[PDB]
């Protein structure tokens, strides 16, 4: 009953913020971290997480590209969490068409404390994602 989450973000500060949000829940556990797309794919195969929070702009391989490889090699539920994934945005549409279940819009840039604003929403998305098969 413990949802296993893989947190992907090039910012260590955001990875920590997301860790605090997720690990504080009685029904969730962050099983691993990834700081770029390459690690995201590797950790997705290795850990076989139930849900993956996916940042987009990252060095070496972006989140969109990691998403495609994961959905082919080790398909699972992915929620895009980026400053770019806004409602109606082209990149949001692109993520969704490639297998992503949903998205969260980071308020105030790629890195910020204000992120806690969308914390309840993110937790809701993670729980809801378990109700669909990608
Ligand atoms: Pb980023």
């Amino acid at each position: 009953r413990v949802i296993r989450v893989l947190v992907v973000d090039d910012s260590a500060f955001m990875r920590m913020v997301l860790k605090d949000i997720i690990d504080s829940q009685p029904d969730m556990k962050v099983v691993g971290f990834a700081k770029d797309g390459l690690e995201a794919v590797e950790k997705a195969i290795e850990l076989k997480p139930d849900v993956i929070t996916m940042d987009i702009e990252m060095p070496n391989l972006n989140g969109i590209e990691a998403l495609k490889l994961i959905m082919k090699k080790a398909p699972t539920r992915v929620i895009m969490v980026s400053s770019l994934t806004e409602e109606g945005a082209a990149i949001t549409i692109e993520a969704l068409r490639n297998g992503a279940v949903d998205f969260i819009t980071k308020p105030h840039g790629s890195i910020s404390l204000t992120f806690r604003q969308v914390a309840p929403e993110l937790l809701e998305k993670i729980r809801q994602a378990m109700n669909v098969d990608p």
